[PDB]
């Protein structure tokens, strides 16, 4: 991964360039009403790449998470932005602000035509097609909260994507003091506390035959949609979607077989 000199680089990059170009938009999403909706902030990659030689490297090494980076420094720019106003009540405060990245450098490596393969997992890139099928939102929870047996601790685990937002059981307790406790209780059917639950939506393309590069077969390809990027298309359309390409599995079982699928987790989407 990347060391605390890294990722503070990387996201005091991002946070000066946000709070320079984006500042209107920051603005815009601050004057909203709905405090738990989700709002995008879109950002050309190439624009910001070129401000500084570092920040390009990191996300082409580490997009899942250079991504999360970049909302933790939206939040401090929103909240910059918002002391910044004489009447910062006029506004309010909105925690759920993601990174959208468009226009990627123009290269055969980063934009595509075809379907990625197996070579492409876990680079974030970019491809274009058209809408065959859209499925039904879906409303999923992502989060699980449990409590320590000896502390008291409330701490939370997160849903596996890889394995089709699975969770697994801890042994550990993640608290500030070392605690040997491995016995823990699950907190999430007992109350509903929080709303942790996002939005969920699939939608299949497949590559344009229209196109000189696509042959006389076309392959499709799942992408996921979560949050405010669901119900932002319907079949039919022409899509460019900039995301990391990732394998979603289900194991072997007694009497189940298999399943692997490369699936394009979607972080912004064009339409054409
Ligand atoms: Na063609
Ligand atoms: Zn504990």
């Amino acid at each position: 991964s990347m060391n605390s000199d890294q990722v503070t680089l990387v996201g005091q990059v991002f946070e000066s360039y946000v709070s320079e170009y984006h500042k209107n938009d920051i603005l815009l999403i601050l004057k909203e009403r709905d405090e738990d909706a989700h709002y995008p902030v879109v950002v050309n990659a190439m624009t910001l790449f070129e401000t500084n030689m570092e920040i390009g490297e990191y996300f082409n090494m580490f997009p899942s998470e250079v991504l999360t980076i970049f909302d933790s420094a939206l939040r401090r720019s929103a909240l910059t932005i918002l002391q910044s106003l004489s009447q910062p009540e006029a506004v309010s405060m909105k925690q759920n602000l993601h990174a959208r990245i468009s226009g990627l450098p123009v290269c055969p490596e980063l934009v595509r035509e075809h379907i990625p393969k197996t070579k492409d997992v876990g680079h974030f890139l970019s491809v274009t097609g058209t809408v065959i099928r859209t499925s039904l939102v879906k409303v999923l929870e992502f989060e699980r909260d449990y409590m320590c047996n000896k502390c008291k601790h409330v701490f939370v685990i997160k849903a596996d994507f890889e394995q089709y937002y699975t969770f697994c059981p801890p042994s550990s307790c993640p608290s500030l003091e070392s605690c040997d406790s491995s016995k823990f209780t699950c907190l999430s059917g007992l109350s509903s506390s929080p709303t942790r639950c996002r939005d969920y939506q699939e939608i299949k393309i497949q590559e344009q035959v229209q196109r000189l590069s696509v042959g006389s077969i076309p392959r499709s390809m799942k992408v996921i949609l979560e949050d405010d990027l669901v119900d932002s298309c319907k079949s039919g359309d022409d899509l460019t979607i900039y995301g990391i390409v990732m394998q979603r599995w289900k194991p072997f079982q007694q009497d189940v077989r298999a399943e692997v699928e490369i699936v394009l987790k979607a972080n912004y989407i064009q339409v054409n």
